[PDB]
């Protein structure tokens, strides 16, 4: 009986790369982070494959953090019989700004121009300085509950302080800005659905997984297709591309989860946010500024011993010092976790005597998510 996972589309091509998921894992199903969280929290396989009810959900990918209400409801309804859930970073990622507007001139957005495009204040390509382009801008956004939206709106919430309204951190972009969507904005579903829409009319722009924002990695550096971010005309400063190399230093500087807080799944997922605000990492001053983590959601405990071993073997690979997934992570435009982060994940969720360890024979005694499905 295979282990079934799915959720976030931002990293789906990573999890679909041969060998990244280990023995016993079904191929990953990309449906969006909101759907992934709901699939795991409710053990609802229909959130992965509509109309299919004869399988359990074992894990999810999400770039949206579990909310207080999600965590509390799982703790009271499911944890007594299934064990604690585990929420852990998988990889670091940039958020790219692909667009469909031809021209040899590089498109390099200042942060305030980015803010104005996504608030609707700036609605013509003229209004992007130095763009070489004219005509209307059409914003494409995610229709559904999206972790890419959450990562992106964290940045807008932190930086966009000069609009007629404010951006809230959310998974649903259509309600993020208090002044509404830009006129003419187009909704689409999934990372790939957004990229298809980007191409379906001229002058379109969006926010996107770096693994989908260009067909090839080098394409993240083509500023005729993927905007640079960080222009400052007055100081004569160029913005840079969302290539993984331009976020990797900032990802590597993020502190490991605080030791005393490790039983709280919320403590494991770092978030970027406003400056001089404890509990959130400030966005980096150098390199590419829009970044965050995409995460995995598992159970500590599975009633079946084989499924338990299979899950542990995946963690051994994904968080291993050797024989790990880091090459595939880079190939998919993402940032590996550093040694100290991997070691911290292993110490809590693999090392057998830890109270948090997957399959712990004491903590998981008699408990765990079920082998058979029942309705």
């Amino acid at each position: 009986m295979d282990i079934n996972g799915g959720g976030a589309t931002l990293p789906q091509a990573l999890y679909q790369t041969s060998g990244v998921l280990t023995a016993g894992f079904a191929q990953y199903i990309g449906v969006g982070s909101g759907n992934g969280k709901a699939a795991f929290l409710n053990n609802d396989y229909t959130k992965f494959q509509a109309g299919v009810t004869n399988k359990n959900v074992h894990w999810a990918g999400s770039d949206s953090k579990l909310s207080a209400t999600e965590l509390s409801t799982y703790a009271s309804a499911k944890q007594p019989t299934w064990g604690k859930l585990i929420q852990v970073p998988s990889v670091g990622t940039s958020v790219a700004i692909p667009f469909n507007k031809s021209g040899s001139a590089a498109v390099d957005l200042s942060v305030q121009e980015l803010c104005g495009v996504f608030s609707g204040r700036i609605n013509t390509w003229d209004g992007i300085s130095g763009s070489g382009r004219t005509g209307p801008i059409v914003v494409v956004y995610r229709s559904e509950s999206s972790g890419t939206t959450e990562l992106f709106t964290r940045f807008l919430n932190a930086k966009c302080n000069a609009e007629t309204g404010n951006f809230a951190v959310t998974t649903t972009f259509g309600t993020s800005f208090s002044g509404g969507l830009p006129a003419g904005a187009v909704a689409a579903t999934g990372s790939q659905g957004v990229m298809t829409a980007l191409a379906a009319g001229d002058g379109r722009i969006t926010y996107m997984s770096p693994d989908f924002a260009a067909p090839t990695l080098a394409g993240l550096d083509d500023a005729t297709k993927v905007a640079r971010v960080g222009k400052n005309v007055a100081t004569n400063t160029q913005g840079v591309s969302p290539a993984a190399a331009n976020v990797s230093a900032a990802i590597g500087a993020v502190p490991v989860p605080a030791a005393a807080d490790r039983s709280n799944p919320d403590a494991w997922v770092p978030v970027f946010g406003p400056d001089n605000t404890a509990g959130v990492q400030p966005y980096p001053t150098s390199g590419y500024p829009i970044l965050g983590f995409t995460n995995l959601i598992f159970s500590q405990c599975y009633a079946d011993a084989t499924q338990t071993t299979q899950v542990r073997d995946f963690f051994t690979k994904h968080y291993g010092a050797s024989n790990n997934n880091d090459a595939a992570i880079t190939a998919n435009a993402f940032v590996p976790l550093p040694t100290a982060w991997k070691a911290t994940v292993r110490a809590s969720f693999l090392t057998a005597s830890n109270a948090l360890s997957i399959g712990n024979t004491n903590v998981c005694n008699g408990i765990g998510r079920p082998l058979l499905e029942a309705a």
